[PDB]
């Protein structure tokens, strides 16, 4: 079966066949499309299949399909997997895997560079000071004095689900958020909660408002440990405006390096619980959801006041006037500093030709509109005009709860 | 089986029953999600009908009712008879609301029950089509003071003597290709326009004609009419700082009157039904002016801003956007013509949802559809979770009459 998707802007139709290699479920039916819900221990049983299907993969990829080299493989994973319940990836198919699973994210639109990632093996670590160790420097790596790098470090596999390494930050840079007594917030209020159970577990909050929030790492089923991140290595920007002189005195700042660090990530049937990736900013990422969400920074109105603007009616559009200047401001704060930044209009248009390319090369790009399109001006971005088809392939990166919901304390 | 959504920025979470009732399918799959695709007899009709009309006599107190089991034992004999049958006109308005109240992909559904439905049943040749559609559009414009209005022609019979209005909307701008090579006025309705002048239209090829109507009544060849140009309310857009925004040489209609949609009543097809309501200001100044394949005013505006378009980084797209729409709403409320804002638009819709999920179990929406194309997070919709389904009565998409129609 053949599926096309059609540009209504440029009228280019694409033909997809890459989704007949689709094996999870969306969450939709055929009554119901669920495409704006957020989200909608494993046997040797079903993990052999899992195993070959990404062998299969592998080999096509590097023309070895069928080999000697293929075939041998294939039976060395099969032996350990009833030997051992599990196996272990060579190295060059951990990196093809985290590559692919990057590939396949539907919801990212910086895919166009997946090819480059750098892929850092931490498998070898037991420790949480080892784990600290290995994120330090893959942020120190990526953040190349503001010459951002794609990376990933990639912490030792799930085995019975006892023994999980995790990262229990959302992000491995994040602000603190207290909630006062009064009912206000001081810092980011999305942090509220882990910024509590930092504190909890013996850090001390210089409760203002962009404290870079320590680590809390897990390793190995053990109870977490704290760290804080040498600040030398946290590279941050203080936010001004080209024209509008009165915008630095907001105080406003961002760190540099977006890196999420509370994915699963799955390749062949295995489970990697703790692996952190980090790319670089989308400028409305920051300008428009983390300083303009009212559940986050909730800049705007105070913004709007300082370019006076009209606020009495919503119709006279001080809000979307405000937003714009301070993703301005993100933008060129940024470029200034000199630290890797993509504006949302260059970020979609090259998301298109990446797109584009893939239905080519590998016969269709899984991709999830809904957070695809930027969430302002949408419709002057290319990718608003673009049918898109979601669907989920493997390698893959994949949710999972929070670790405070599920952890077996020790004490 | 029972589905909740959650708006992320209130947490607030509502349970979804309604969703088992539907009947059509979406185009998705459990193993592919199409969300963002635009398109995804006799025996057919009793069930069909029997579904409206037990809904319909549920509405008002009265389901297992003597009056809804002899009508529903009436119908049945009439389509036993006829092979089809006559909505009552209780029915008629009440299936027209609904089809509204179930149009997943329009954000000003809030309104959906005071909606004036003008029965044109007895209509049989396009000069009462163009008398029905004079009277709708004077009715619905009524000097500024919008209302919304629907006009509903005879049912499909054989699928040979089918009523339609050929333009997509009742009032629309002319689209010319130049031999220059680009296009004068609106390029989304350059094959209309062209149909126009190939049936007998005499274009006086400017940029913001008001395209004439061309209407089919049952099954005939489709004749043009000229609405009367004090009928088209249109409203000039100036910028209320930018003085040089006039000469830009701008308007637009106040009247958004869609016509080409089919409405689905009780199993029975009414191929021309055109309803209008009121624009929401980013349907025009974000959508029909800087749209690449339509005005495309986007850079011309940039320039009289004196932007820095040497970067996209300067975002002196998204800053002439903001001050293109400011103008559009600031012109229709001067000249005191019906419009919302994004903003107003989009918190009546979380609203009516909340409506609808505490009195119906449920509320289908289409989110790509009801984000609006610009602002996106800054307004409650975005933040919300919505199930998208298909309920009938609706309107449906149906093919353009200019590819069917057997001359
Ligand atoms: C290199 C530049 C990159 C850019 C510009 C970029 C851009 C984005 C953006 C804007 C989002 C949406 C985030 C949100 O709204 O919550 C996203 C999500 C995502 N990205 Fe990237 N990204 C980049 C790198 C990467 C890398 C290196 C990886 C993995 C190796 C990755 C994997 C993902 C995944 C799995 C998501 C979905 C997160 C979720 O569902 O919460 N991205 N990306
Ligand atoms: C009264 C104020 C109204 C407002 C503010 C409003 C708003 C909107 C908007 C913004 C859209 C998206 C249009 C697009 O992007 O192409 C839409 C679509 C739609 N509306 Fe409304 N509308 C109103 C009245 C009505 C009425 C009176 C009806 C029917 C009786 C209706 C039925 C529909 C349908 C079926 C669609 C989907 C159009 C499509 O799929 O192409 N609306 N509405
Ligand atoms: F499914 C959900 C339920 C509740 C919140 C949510 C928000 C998603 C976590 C945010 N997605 C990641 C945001 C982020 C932060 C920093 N860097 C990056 N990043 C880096 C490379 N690509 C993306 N993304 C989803
Ligand atoms: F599937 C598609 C293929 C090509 C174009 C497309 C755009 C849909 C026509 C636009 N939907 C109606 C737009 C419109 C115009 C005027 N008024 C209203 N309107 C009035 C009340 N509610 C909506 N909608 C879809
Ligand atoms: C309800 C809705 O799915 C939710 O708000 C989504 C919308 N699109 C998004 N798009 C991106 N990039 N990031 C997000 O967090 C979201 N949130
Ligand atoms: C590809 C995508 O489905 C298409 O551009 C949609 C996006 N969302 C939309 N939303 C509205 N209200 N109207 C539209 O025409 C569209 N177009
Ligand atoms: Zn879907």
């Amino acid at each position: 079966r053949f599926l096309k998707v059609k540009n209504w802007e440029t009228d280019v139709v694409l033909t997809d066949t890459l989704h007949l290699k689709s094996t999870l479920e969306t969450g939709c039916t055929e009554h119901i499309c669920m495409g704006s819900i957020m989200l909608p221990v494993r046997t040797k049983d079903q993990l052999f299949p899992l195993a070959k299907e990404f062998l299969d993969q592998y080999y096509s990829s590097i023309k070895r399909f069928g080999s000697k080299a293929h075939m041998d493989r294939l039976e060395e994973v099969n032996k350990e997997i009833e030997s051992t319940s599990t196996y272990q990836l060579k190295d060059t198919e951990l990196i093809y895997g985290a590559k692919h699973a990057w590939r396949n994210a539907s919801r990212c639109v910086g895919r166009i560079q997946w090819s480059k990632l750098q892929v850092f093996d931490a498998r070898d670590c037991t420790t949480a000071h080892g784990m600290f160790n290995y994120i330090c420097n893959h942020v120190k790596y990526a953040t190349n004095k503001g010459n951002l790098r794609s990376a990933i470090t990639i912490f030792p596999q799930r085995t019975d689900g006892k023994h999980d390494f995790r990262v229990w930050n959302s992000q491995l840079i994040r602000y603190a958020g207290y909630k006062q007594p009064d009912g206000s917030t001081l810092g980011d209020p999305a942090n509220v909660q882990f910024t509590e159970i930092c504190i909890q577990q013996g850090w001390k909050a210089p409760r203002g408002r962009f404290d870079v929030l320590p680590l809390l790492l897990q390793a190995n089923g053990n109870d977490p440990e704290l760290f804080q991140i040498p600040p030398e290595l946290v590279l941050e920007v203080p936010i001004r405006h080209p024209k509008f002189d009165w915008f630095k005195d907001l105080g406003l700042k961002w760190y540099g390096l977006p890196a999420v660090s509370n994915m699963l990530l799955e390749i062949g049937g295995l489970e990697f619980s703790a692996c952190p990736f980090s790319g670089w900013y989308m400028g409305t990422e920051i300008g428009v959801r983390d300083y303009c969400d009212n559940s986050r920074y909730n800049i705007l109105e105070e913004v709007a006041k300082k370019m006076d603007l009209d606020m009495r009616k919503t119709s006279s559009l001080w809000k979307d006037q405000a937003l714009v200047e301070i993703n301005i401001a993100v933008l060129y704060s940024f470029q200034s500093d000199k630290v890797t930044i993509v504006d949302h209009h260059s970020a979609t248009e090259s998301f298109i030709k990446h797109m584009e390319n893939e239905y080519r090369c590998r016969g269709g790009c899984p991709a999830d509109w809904v957070w695809i399109v930027p969430p302002m001006s949408g419709s002057i971005t290319p990718v608003f005009h673009q049918e898109m088809l979601n669907y989920r392939l493997t390698p893959s990166f994949e949710y999972q709860p929070d670790p405070w919901n599920t952890h077996v304390w020790k004490g």
